[PDB]
DNA sequence: TGAGGTAGTAGGTTGTATAGT
RNA sequence: AUACAACCGUUCUACCUC
């Protein structure tokens, strides 16, 4: 069950490395005072930057593509307050073999630096690292938007340059605060220094004179900024009151002549289309690749191809087959039970709208389960009595409450949610200027409601390598030492979530991961009276792989087969068809155990971002894994009309982590973990 | 709070380090 | 909190989609 086709990656093959590049100059470093021994590594890279060439770190020394005589071989550094004196010593050259991953790594660091350094020298071109911006996409009243691309340059195993390209844009507010003010434009959100990158939350304009404000040092504002050479060639203008990097109420003094506004997208909207149709993006990518090759003498670009296989579209089962979850409202649910729902009105109206009661009764008739609708005659304004009302509805079997309400402020939303959650009542909010013809909104609402209640509504009828697929999210951190969360989808049925639930400090990451996993295991055991034969482990690849060692070990001790797979929402590059149209379910195998996956592609103008996956453990054939993950993409019961770009367990753990973020909510004790309260 | 995506940007986190010796 | 380094980037705004 597949297909076959060919695609271009947004990578390009360029010229072979010439003999000199294959034989970099080697340099021995001498510092004073030496020190470090274990800290003698960031220092090495820093020296490699101070030298001022195409030079990188290589072993205990330096590799360079720049002749040592055009380097700053002797100079000084200031690292964390300490001042070092360095001298570089040319020690001849040493050949590097691309076939050695270490040496090729060095070669690629050199290639990257080559790209950046050579791009800096181009006239009529703006460069901010691995980003180059040529043309001018749009300009108006003091600000312009430049169009270019983000790049990378590394070295193949066959010893040739490889150039990744992807068009981006840049919003430059090429002016000054003072002026910007004049144009009559409104004071922006945050403001930025004109002499560095530190940015302060713009609080208010001042009322006093810069030559008066006494600073902690004896200096005034104006001559403080004058002393450090900043008023040299510019008019300081009026005084401003910026707010600190983090957050505070204690403001700081600044100058509208040393401040530059920073425009977000919305600021431009108050005057866009920075998305590109995939055809246009491919074109511009090619153009910029040939342009770079031309200007840098790297030859004419050969776009790299790759075989791609069109995966089979999954079989979504409600009562019968469905194209999308929303249809199950007409057709019926996969596994319905005796369910009790509750209404909570905050618009001071009475009961269920008729079309909602109808839609629900219909959907449940088509499922033969018997539905029971309650109404909460209670309000949060009551105090404890409200909590009591909630408790009563719970004991009467209510599983979830729909909340008809005008647009709630963030804080009130979270407070209300958390409130119902204390009494074990998941809730779906429906904003109440509500017409019946708004089918999408209230049907999605209804789906969320039912999901929260514990219904299944849809399933994948297929057969898959692992009957348990659990996804791991680590919040916004690079480890589970500070907690994270898991969501489990059982082949394509049953849904569970788990929190770290064991403090957030002196926690061993491996043990956290194993705890999440073990709890999902035990949930599965409770629902099935057995342990699963194989589990699919999905992580977001932002935490070290070592953090799953204990979980894998434990899965083995228990005779449970596994497959560890890493999923990265960003970095997969772009993917274009050679001929024809680009479609869903694209599987694009790549290097050692890694592949691309173009899961989603609907009526959006912009180019799709393929997923990048790495089979890090287990002996399941890649195509099989890609199959299962792609199908897991279609098992999100809350979206109803559109599929998420990520597999259900990861998408779920994302919404979960974000919701715990929004609410409390350490011990969500009364909430059943079969109930997806966070969608 | 209806939800899916591509767009930039702020915005954020985590790691090492400061001095001491 | 300072510096440096690495990575991610929901909110928001917009366009749209069903
Ligand atoms: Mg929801």
């Amino acid at each position: 069950h597949l297909g076959k086709t060919e695609v271009f990656l947004n990578r390009f093959a360029l010229r072979p490395l010439n003999p000199e590049e294959l034989r970099p100059w080697r340099l021995e470093v001498v510092l004073d005072p030496p020190p470090g021994r274990e800290e003698v590594y960031p220092l090495l890279a820093q020296v490699a930057r101070r030298a001022g060439g195409v030079t990188v770190r290589m072993g205990d020394g330096l590799a360079s593509w720049s002749p040592p005589e055009v380097l700053v071989l002797e100079g000084t550094l200031a690292r964390m307050g300490q001042t070092y004196a360095y001298r570089l010593y040319p020690k001849g050259r040493r050949p590097l073999d691309p076939k050695d991953p270490g040496e090729r790594s060095v070669l690629s660091a050199l290639a990257r630096r080559l790209l950046q350094e050579r791009l800096r020298r181009l006239e009529g071109v703006w460069v901010e690292g691995l980003a180059v911006y040529r043309r001018e996409h749009a300009r108006g009243p003091g600000w312009r938007v430049l169009g270019g691309a983000v790049l990378d340059l590394w070295v193949s195993d066959s010893g040739a340059f490889l150039l990744e390209v992807d068009p981006a844009y840049r919003i430059l507010c090429e002016m000054s605060l003072e002026a910007w003010l004049a144009q009559g434009h409104p004071l922006p959100k945050r403001v930025r220094n004109a002499y560095d990158r530190r940015t302060w939350e713009l609080l208010r304009l001042g009322e006093e004179d810069p030559k008066e404000l006494p600073l902690p040092g004896g200096l005034s504002l104006l001559d403080y900024h004058a002393s450090k050479g900043r008023l040299q060639g510019r008019e300081g203008g009026r005084v401003a009151w910026v707010a600190d990097p983090k957050d505070p109420r204690k403001p700081i003094p600044h100058l509208t002549g040393l401040l530059v506004p920073v425009l977000t997208l919305e600021d431009l909207h108050e005057e866009l289309a920075l998305s590109l149709p995939w055809e246009e993006r491919r074109r511009r990518t090619r153009e910029i690749a040939s342009w770079i090759g031309r200007r840098l003498g790297l030859g004419t670009p050969e776009a790299v191809r790759a075989q791609a296989y069109r995966l089979s579209i999954p079989k979504l089962m409600g009562r019968r087959a469905v194209s999308k979850p929303a249809d199950a409202l007409r057709v019926g649910f996969y596994r319905a039970q005796e369910t009790a729902l509750a209404l909570l009105r905050l618009d001071g109206a009475q009961g269920w709208p008729e079309f909602l009661r109808r839609a629900l009764l219909r959907a449940f008739g088509a499922s033969g389960a018997s539905l029971r609708l309650h109404t909460l005659h209670a309000h949060p304004s009551q105090g404890l009595a409200f909590r009591e009302a909630l408790r009563k509805a719970k004991e009467e079997g209510v599983q979830a409450v729909l909340v008809l309400t005008p647009p709630m402020a963030w804080e009130d939303r979270n407070r209300l949610k958390a409130l119902l959650l204390r009494e074990g009542l998941p809730s779906q909010i429906l904003n109440v200027p509500l017409r019946e013809e708004e089918r999408h909104r209230w049907e999605n609402a209804l789906l969320g409601l039912l999901a929260k209640a514990g219904l299944q509504v849809v399933a994948l009828s297929g057969a898959y390598p692992a009957e348990l697929a659990v996804g791991f999210d680590a919040g916004g951190r690079e480890s589970f030492r500070f907690g994270g969360a898991a969501c489990a989808v059982g082949d394509g049925g049953h849904l569970l979530w788990t929190l770290p639930e064991a403090q957030a400090g002196e926690r061993i990451p491996q043990e956290v991961v194993w705890d999440l996993l073990e709890e999902t295991l035990w949930a599965f055991r409770r629902k099935a009276g057995r342990l699963p034969s194989r589990v699919l482990l999905l992580r977001n690849g932002r935490v070290p792989q070592d953090e799953f060692a204990l979980a894998l070990e434990a899965l083995a001790r228990e005779g449970i087969a596994y497959d560890l797979v890493s999923v990265r929402k960003s970095g997969g590059g772009r993917v274009y068809p050679v001929q024809g149209r680009l479609a869903d379910g694209l599987y694009v195998p790549l290097e050692d155990k890694t592949f691309l996956l173009l899961t989603v592609h609907r009526d959006f103008r912009g180019t799709p971002r393929p997923l990048k996956l790495v089979h890090e453990a287990g002996d399941t054939p890649l195509e099989a894994l890609a199959h299962q993950i792609f199908h897991l993409t279609r098992l999100y019961p809350a979206s109803g009309f559109a599929f998420p770009r990520l597999p259900a367990p990861l998408h779920l753990a994302d919404r979960l982590v974000k919701e715990v973020g929004r609410l409390g909510i350490r011990h969500l004790k009364e909430v059943d973990r079969e109930k997806l309260f966070f969608v």
